[PDB]
């Protein structure tokens, strides 16, 4: 045996460990676009339930006019980071709508939130600083702060009391400064983070507050700014990481939103902002009218808030445990995975589209199904998917 | 004075001293498509020798043409993560066309390079592993092997000998499976990787060999398909990693492409691939484009040959110390941070569009101009450009 084909053997052993744990993923392969109905390349029509396409954006048709005017005006793509040949009039523009929308001075684009995330803490603190975390934070964050040198804290999930005797042991340990950060909603169970209570803990320590809003921006808060928005707190946030490819179009895309000067000091030394490239010119200027169409009207939050409130009530109805609260994120817990994989391969035979969530994307022993709701949804499509959320719940022994 | 203020007090100290030692970067804001000449928002027209457009692909018609129609078919953002509902047949086909185009079995898309290397190593070693990697290997691989367990060797740059050294030691430090990785085109010089002595050296210790082909994809080699085509190897490398915003689109995405069972355990476990935005319908669909142009025809890699020769041929005749070949990168070393900024304006007024490059971005006190060719300029504007370089080179003492 060669180290290398041996190396090869213990990936396949992986593998197969994989698939006997159940833990095994399968794609599944849409033929259509995005939309609150969509259908796979073996022609079944299934309503999608399992989308961050919250606002409908993702295939709207102002959306898509503005990618297709981006390509006629601006190419299709830059091929260089910003500081290069990489910015155009629209990533400036588009970074001054994010930041009036947002609340802050300036904005800073990214190739995804995953990789504002993944450059933000080692360009802004040092082994001198801490950094004290939800546990429940997303992986990007995770990975973020594994690469800055900043020492590390993680406090119980949405457990302020937990915050506070992080915040004590920091202090103890002699951080300078101290950046406390979470998800402004969680990704997995729909939780919104107290941010309106852990603004007054963090200025009582004098610590900064950043939050991620992958799944708040455009929708939470009466007009749809986000968590921050939503607690009361909104022009009080100090870092705002978040995505495009969301809430607000979905293709690409991602931003860190602050004061000016760690914008400013982010473009300077952020690795993926130096060393990645640029966003694509249609989806720079498809964002842009995605600001338009949210800054005319929230129809689209309020029609998604109604969605939710409806298709909640209606599995709670149901005996399912209705977990958080007003969320459109609706994680119906089921614990073991198999049954993940057996609940939403039977609602997929009867015409809804979701997927299992388990180990590594849920801890273990904790497998799931989220629920996502679009403000695209027809009443027709949400109480079939009740039905079909019945039958498969009570013909499977969820109740 | 509160601890948050200080620290923004601290960020401004810190752009201050970017600023006063000559290494604080400006952008410049760019009114048109990507292409061989370009304006910016100040009416100046000047010739683009600094885009990763190696092709011209960036805005060639019918690559703008196949990301319309993918708009029209596809739609706009999918809004997913691949495992959820963000894979479309789009994604399957440039999967398998890239394969086939690389040499590989399988392929899988990441967001982008950045994070194709973010998320190889940690999936694949762990802590009884090691990573031995060429010095100058580029951040965002660096990167990818913070995160992971592995033990880090290095080897001095493209030091054959070097590389057998640090092989040594890490089987006599235990290593379980090695791997070793460099850029196959490496960015900041030009050079390409020995792959041909490096597949023969990892042999001998059965290591495997990875290479980050970025700077390589569509034009290295004969017909164009990497630096592993160039140096003989094609269809012999155990990891390709590479982007698909450089020759192949200059829009979004990446991908690794490796045996069958390297690229499903990718796909079950690689951080930004379970926990990051798929790639949008667009991109996928104009890549898949790209590669028809690209499988068809050699000629704009041959023509991207031959400014590079005539061109590496000019500054030599000039005084410039650019050794003649046909590297598409020619960097033009100048030390000083500030003789850099000086030197991309002063071209910058001649009609020829260049940036500085200076730390974090090379070394300190290694500062250099990288002039990229590309298969889009014409002979009058190679001309004029030459005649940009001749006078401002002779204007800053640099001939
Ligand atoms: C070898 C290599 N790998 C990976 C990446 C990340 O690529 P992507 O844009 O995320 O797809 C780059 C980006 N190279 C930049 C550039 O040379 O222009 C940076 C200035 O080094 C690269 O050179
Ligand atoms: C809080 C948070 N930050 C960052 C990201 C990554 O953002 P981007 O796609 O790289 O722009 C996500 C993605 N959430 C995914 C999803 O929930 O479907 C994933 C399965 O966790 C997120 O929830």
């Amino acid at each position: 045996m060669s180290n290398a084909e041996a190396f090869y053997a213990s990936i396949r052993t992986e593998l197969e460990s994989i698939r006997a744990a159940g833990l095994f993923k399968n794609e599944r392969v849409i033929a259509t676009p995005q939309g609150a109905r969509v259908r796979t390349t073996d022609g079944r029509e299934v309503i999608n339930l399992c989308a961050n396409n919250y606002l409908g954006l993702s295939s709207h048709p102002q959306v898509i006019e503005a990618a297709h005017e981006a390509l006629r005006t601006h190419g299709f793509g830059l091929s260089s980071v910003r500081f290069i040949c990489g910015t155009q009039d629209l990533h400036k523009t588009l970074e001054a709508r994010l930041s009036a929308f947002l609340g802050t001075e300036d904005t800073i684009l990214y190739g995804s939130a995953f990789d504002a995330n993944g450059g933000l803490f080692e360009t802004l603190l040092g082994a001198e600083d801490a950094v004290i975390s939800d546990a429940l934070n997303h992986a990007s964050i995770i990975d973020g702060v594994r690469l800055s040198k900043a020492r590390r804290y993680r406090y119980q999930h949405n457990d302020m009391d937990d915050l506070r005797v992080q915040l004590e042991q920091a202090r103890a340990d002699g951080a300078r400064y101290t950046l406390v950060f979470s998800d402004g909603v969680f990704s997995m169970d729909g939780t919104v983070a107290r941010l309106d209570e852990m603004r007054a803990i963090c200025d009582e320590y004098g610590a900064l507050l950043g939050i991620d809003e992958c799944h708040a921006t455009g929708f939470m808060g009466q007009r749809g700014r986000g968590t921050h928005e939503a607690r009361g707190v909104f022009g009080k946030i100090d870092i705002i990481t978040g995505t495009l490819g969301a809430a607000l179009g979905g293709a690409s895309g991602g931003f860190t939103s602050a004061r000016k000067e760690v914008v400013a000091l982010l473009r300077q030394r952020s690795r993926p902002y130096l060393f990645s490239n640029t966003v694509a010119p249609a989806i720079v200027g498809a964002s842009i009218a995605v600001l338009d169409i949210l800054e005319a009207s929230t129809e689209l939050r309020d029609r998604l808030e109604g969605n939710t409130r409806f298709f909640r009530a209606g599995l709670d109805r149901l005996g399912f445990d209705v977990k958080a609260g007003d969320h459109p994120i609706i994680p119906i817990m089921v614990y073991d995975a198999d049954k993940a994989q057996q609940l939403a391969q039977r609602l997929l035979e009867l015409g809804v589209y979701v997927v299992g969530f388990f180990y590594p994307v849920v801890p273990k022993g904790q497998a799931r199904i989220r629920v996502q709701m679009s403000a695209l949804h027809d009443e027709a499509a949400l109480q079939a998917a009740l039905d079909a959320f019945g039958q498969a719940g009570r013909e499977l022994g969820l109740i």
